């Protein structure tokens, strides 16, 4: 008896047991969803990872930016899930930047072609996913991409603040389309998480300004967020994915849940 | 197994079989929730009315203009829940709005004592009910209020606009009062329903024009909305309700989650 | 050839020489305006301070919670710029809450009786005065009212905050009303300014925590600020508002401009 | 005594004599700017349209998607403007989707290599404009560019809504370098404006549920607008251009000024 008993979900964007994406499916587990999981590139590892998961998911190849995976990525679902059988969840946990797009590198030096591969891994693929996959989603389904709120510039995040500008407003679009299947499209704008790569980050990998603005964003985000905010725990977003993945937010689409301690409604 | 067991939670604002807090009650109680009940002047109307939930509920007096209704809420809660045992959930589903400040008649003529009482119970009494049932909440627990989105301005809606922007306001200072307590608050914007009230605005009863502009209102929120809207069906914003009186938006206060088909975020 | 040559402009607000509305009376009499002053309850000190304005203007007495000086304002301002001429601007610099509505006092202790006093003054009056005022403006006019941007909750301004988001709200309603008479109505959002009353707070007079959190927000400001923000002029603020006065900001209207250093669009 | 005197001004966007920047060129020399324009790819026609203008100015080429031209502009400029001067302005009035990103064709249907195209021209080019002048403007200098609001999603704007939501985005970085040189950042969101290609698109260039979505979308706009909105004038849209380059928004940057008849503000 779940929150998600019956469902059939995938869930992309696993890459270490730290990614969001791993305690999204997790969480998802626990409350009875049945899964698919799409992986990048390393796919052994990815299968390692995915093999601690309280339940087996079979893990499917996906780079966003290959044409030829995502023409065949319904087919190898179905497969997966069985004939007959629809999607009622997609989870979108994706994004990338280069690193000229992101840190103390100046915001005027990153090239267009390095915002541009940013730009369609981190917002076109939103878009790109739900195209593939509404073909195979059941009526009452529901699609959920993350997104950290890009309402206001701040140090460091430079492009990547863009790239989620444009997720947010194809989020939109996405959800004109889904309605047509009876789906629903939302993202959830979490708090900082601390990922591998976000320790590597504030252990100073894109320069010791950047860490150090990090550190302060995070000290802060748990200052304003009058319930706090722990970025060690990523259960908090988890949950909140599988909310809105759940029958309980029935009326909601082409909009935003914050899963961020209540931060981003108070100035101080 | 509901999505609210074992939940003690309070509801405010029944007064027909039509109001919003009806079908939030009578969800909540489908999933597994244990309610009290408070009710505005018309107690035996109420009462009958409230018989027709799935299960018993007490039914508690609450003018949210009385301070000394307010003064001995949490004891007369305790008194009807069991000493020893406190509210998760508290549900404010109250408003109201002299007609001199909606409908047709013009926006400067509603005098402020008129306006002042339409934003004293439609947005003070979300303060005055978090101060008074705060002390019997559990860590975890719930605040949940109505709101209709008042971003924009619009016809007829006038000073209940106002009191709704003034609420959402007071909804985040809320939120930092409640975060003490472990305690998240939140608003729900919800689509038009078709309460008795709008019905009798729809047939006339503040002005042809403002009957009118509602009308108008409705068909364009079912037509933007990507999943559609159906005023005759409060369902959806019950369940979004409690959807926020559940563990499964953890992270989540200060802020508002809208149940209205995603019509805000679209323009036509 | 100034900004407001031959504009008839109405500015209310001015109490001490460091109101942000003395600073608007001056500014935009330096570029050309005629001016008519409105004051409240002080008039002999308020008329030795706008002594010192570059020119004379007419002070007439206005406590916007007095229906009768309400009632009486456009005849005696019409009587001050003489039969057959009208209005092109009105300036609303007015705000007031309780000091149980601020500071360290806690948000729920603050009686309605107090809260209702604020919003009357600080955004109902904004109604009023555009009620007031409308029927003796010109075409091509512009009525401007002062903000403190609300959007977010923040430590001690409490419920000044809430008079503030109900403000936003009927400055969208006073420019339905003001576009009948080809006359538009806008806020602007002022960043943080030493007012007497302020330097007042900052130096204890609403609580040690509050002095100590205004200070905190006033040096977080000019850090976010990418223009920086000087909080001891408000010549930036009253050009701003002189902006709005003009005929260089033709197709705006219902809206908010920031004179804030940009500080709102920025995180950190 | 014109409210740009002695300003020295760059503005790009002119193809058309129903070009907006043909429009913001003409009253910015109205009002005593010197002027230097850019122009992309037609220079034959571009100088026989800009021959109009009230006052001489010098023609530059500029394809922002040229590293070569972006890298000499500087130079190009200071040659046409003399040693020793500096910019006091910047108009960015450029923006480009290829027909699969916008219309009736389908949303998912646009390939990434022309969304990309379109975020190039329409977002990026405003940081590699700002990158190219910022070392040839003077303090107190203003950059302004122009936006269609993207906040929510519409029929036919496709892709090009979510390159304006990239753009806005890309406006408050900017802004934040901007400010290192004392120079002010901000968008005009503008109403529709019935430029050649929008009447093309009226008249069904894009398809015919495109052409018919804008008419009622244009008259939505008129209608929502308390002040109205005439998309054959351009006029209102540039005079607010001219505000922001002028000495009297100082205290504005990396925000969005609605030069719209303030329908952004109104549902109905
Ligand atoms: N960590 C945070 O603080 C934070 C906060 C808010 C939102 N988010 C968002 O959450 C999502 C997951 O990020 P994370 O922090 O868990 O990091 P992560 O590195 O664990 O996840 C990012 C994922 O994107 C995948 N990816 C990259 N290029 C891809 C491609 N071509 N095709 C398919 N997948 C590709 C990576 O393989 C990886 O699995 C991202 O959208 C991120 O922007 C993160
Ligand atoms: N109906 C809609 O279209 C709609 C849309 C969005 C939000 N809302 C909000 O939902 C909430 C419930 O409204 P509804 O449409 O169900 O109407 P309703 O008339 O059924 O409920 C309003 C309730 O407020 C109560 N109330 C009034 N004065 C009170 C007082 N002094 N003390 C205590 N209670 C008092 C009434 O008794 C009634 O139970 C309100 O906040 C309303 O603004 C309604
Ligand atoms: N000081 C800031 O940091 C700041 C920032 C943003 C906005 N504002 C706003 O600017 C406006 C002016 O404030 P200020 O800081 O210049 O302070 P101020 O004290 O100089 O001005 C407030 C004015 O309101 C007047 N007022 C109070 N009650 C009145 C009544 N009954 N009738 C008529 N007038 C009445 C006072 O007499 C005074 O002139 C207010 O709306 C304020 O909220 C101030
Ligand atoms: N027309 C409207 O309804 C409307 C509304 C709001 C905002 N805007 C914006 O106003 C701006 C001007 O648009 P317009 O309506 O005047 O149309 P327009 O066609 O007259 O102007 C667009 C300009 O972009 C230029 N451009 C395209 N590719 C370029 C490149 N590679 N390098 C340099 N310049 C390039 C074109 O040459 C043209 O001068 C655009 O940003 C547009 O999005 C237009
Ligand atoms: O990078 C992140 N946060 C952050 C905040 C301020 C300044 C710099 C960085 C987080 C949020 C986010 O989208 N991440 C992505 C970045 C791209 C690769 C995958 C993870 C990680
Ligand atoms: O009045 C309502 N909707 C509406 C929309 C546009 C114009 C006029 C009216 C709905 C929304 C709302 O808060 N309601 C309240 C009004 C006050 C008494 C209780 C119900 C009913
Ligand atoms: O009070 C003010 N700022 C402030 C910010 C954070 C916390 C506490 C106070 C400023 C802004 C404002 O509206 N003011 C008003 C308050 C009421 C009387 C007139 C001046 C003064
Ligand atoms: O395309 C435009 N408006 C519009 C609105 C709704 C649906 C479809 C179109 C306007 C606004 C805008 O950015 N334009 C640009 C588009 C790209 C080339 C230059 C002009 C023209």
């Amino acid at each position: 008896t779940g929150l998600l008993d019956g469902k059939r979900i995938l869930v992309s964007g696993i890459i270490t047991d730290s990614s969001i994406a791993f305690h999204i499916a997790r969480v998802a587990q626990e409350q009875g969803a049945q899964l698919v999981l799409t992986g990048f590139d390393r796919l052994r590892l990815i299968q390692r990872i995915t093999d601690r998961l309280p339940a087996k998911a079979p893990l499917l190849e996906l780079d966003v930016q290959n044409e030829e995976h995502l023409a065949s990525l319904a087919g190898r679902v179905t497969e997966a899930i069985g004939a007959g059988n629809k999607l009622d969840g997609v989870v979108h946990s994706i994004g990338f930047m280069p690193q000229t797009g992101m840190g103390i590198n100046p915001f005027f030096d990153a090239p267009y072609a390095d915002v541009s591969k940013g730009i369609h891994i981190s917002a076109y693929s939103y878009a790109s996913m739900a195209k593939a996959l509404l073909p195979i989603m059941n009526p009452g389904g529901s699609i959920v991409g993350m997104d950290f709120d890009p309402s206001r510039a701040m140090p460091a995040y430079n492009w990547m603040t863009v790239a989620k500008s444009a997720l947010e407003s194809v989020n939109r679009f996405v959800a004109r389309e889904a309605g047509k299947y009876g789906v629903r499209s939302n993202l959830v704008a979490a708090g900082p998480i601390r990922t591998l790569a976000m320790s590597a980050i504030v252990g100073g990998a894109l320069g010791e300004e950047a860490g150090a603005q990090i550190q302060l964003l995070e000290e802060g985000w748990d200052q304003r967020a009058p319930i706090g905010w722990n970025m060690k725990d990523a259960t908090p977003v988890a949950k909140t994915v599988c909310a809105l993945l759940s029958d309980w937010l029935p009326a909601t689409t082409g909009d935003i849940i914050y899963a961020d301690g209540g931060a981003h409604t108070q100035l101080l």
